């Protein structure tokens, strides 16, 4: 049944491969067929989107072409135009109709291709027309674990924004310069949650600087200030703590009862955002204590950032001139010291890393966690990552931004 082989529907095969569109076009007049299909199954259209022909392609589908013509290893020339990275062939096929979900033998979809090789703008368009983010191919793996093992954070930030059907908030910036590396809504209003402590452990070092606080006063309490997830502060109700404990309660343990304590010396929110102004940073905001501040209303401005307002204002403060050498290093210390962000970053990282980290959590959905962490037990890159909106189990959002750490963390 091989015998029904043509030299014209052959010879269209290679000029679709050589990219010679007008040779193309003159074995169309001259009767070949658009759907000629050499042993393996491979037609025109497939040869045109493996290398990358726009035009071809263009006129194979005018006159007719199978757009999901399927060779015998399952490939859609959609297949081919995603491995390869042709951005415009993708485009047209899904315009003529082309099946975004096809599965080869393995069970790899186009999603699978783009999403491992770092094609971040097919990525976008697959997504959008549909493409199946919990595709399994063969070995069942799905798209967002080849972004993850391949380092493309852009692309599994968007793929976890897919599973959680909610936004999420990425950017990389080395820590030195500050060149931004990597960005997702970057621009985008986030709940802060607790990593706002952060920032408050500068407003106080920068304190400090001034002489106006010291890490030695000791600030009393009572059974009357303690509120939700107050663990250092519960005990030690009438010795008291020092601000440098309050601090170092804040930070490692997220102690919301020390966050008020020392908001207080500075005037509450308000203060703290007369700080982040007169500093350059006029998105960043705190309205409420904790733990209302958690609330994440839809569309509420109160208690947010953005992940590049945070991540540049965690920058300054770190390697900038906003504190002391000795300050600046008081802060990396204690957020190297974290101790309620196991499940996030820290739960990727590998061997003889270093990673200095806060973590937030809320209602609705709301995750997310600012970091500088680098190979070597130096740290050269921060990282700025939230999320708002999504009704998954608060596993699945630790899980998220696991997978997010691990995509930056490889292929470093």
């Amino acid at each position: 049944h091989h015998h029904h082989g043509s030299d014209l529907g052959r010879k269209l095969l290679e000029a679709a491969r050589a990219g010679q569109d007008d040779e193309v076009r003159i074995l169309m007049a001259n009767g070949a067929d658009v759907n000629a299909a050499d042993n393996t199954g491979t037609t025109p259209l497939h040869l045109a989107a493996y290398s990358g022909h726009l035009e071809i392609v263009e006129v194979l589908l005018k006159h007719g072409a199978d757009v999901d013509a399927s060779d015998v290893f399952g490939y859609t020339p959609l297949h081919l135009a995603a491995y390869w990275g042709h951005l415009e062939i993708v485009e047209v096929l899904l315009k003529n109709g082309a099946d975004v979900n096809a599965m080869d033998s393995d069970g790899m979809t186009p999603l699978h291709l783009a999403a491992k090789w770092g094609y971040k703008e097919i990525v976008e368009v697959l997504l959008k027309a549909g493409a199946d983010v919990d595709a399994q191919d063969k070995f069942g793996k799905r798209p967002l674990w080849l972004a993850a093992d391949q380092g493309h954070a852009e692309i599994a930030a968007k793929l976890v924004a897919a599973r959680l059907k909610a936004r999420v908030g990425y950017i990389e910036l080395d820590l030195n310069s500050g060149k931004i590396l990597e960005s997702v809504r970057s621009e985008e209003r986030f709940p802060m949650m607790s990593t706002f402590k952060v920032l408050l452990a500068g407003a106080i070092l920068s304190r400090i600087d001034a002489g106006q606080e010291q890490l030695g006063r000791r600030i009393h309490y009572s059974q009357n200030d303690l509120v939700e997830y107050s663990p250092v502060t519960e005990k030690h109700l009438t010795d008291g703590m020092t601000v440098r404990e309050l601090a170092s309660a804040a930070i490692t343990m997220s102690d919301n009862t020390a966050a008020n304590l020392l908001l207080t010396t500075i005037g509450g929110p308000k203060g703290l955002t007369a700080f982040l102004h007169n500093m350059g940073d006029h998105v960043t905001r705190l309205d409420r204590w904790e733990p209302e501040l958690n609330e994440a209303i839809p569309n509420d401005e109160r208690d947010t950032t953005t992940p590049v307002a945070m991540a540049t204002t965690l920058r300054k403060l770190l390697t900038g001139e906003l504190l002391t050498p000795a300050s600046r290093q008081q802060l990396m210390d204690w957020m190297e010291a974290d101790k309620v962000a196991g499940p996030l970053l820290r739960s990727v990282l590998p061997a003889g890393w270093f990673i200095a980290d806060k973590s937030g959590a809320g209602e609705r959905g709301s995750r997310g966690i600012v970091a500088a962490l680098g190979p070597d037990g130096k740290p050269s890159r921060i990282v700025v990552i939230y999320t708002t909106g999504s009704q998954a189990t608060m596993d699945i959002l630790n899980e998220a931004i696991a997978m997010l750490g691990r995509a930056m963390i490889e292929k470093w």
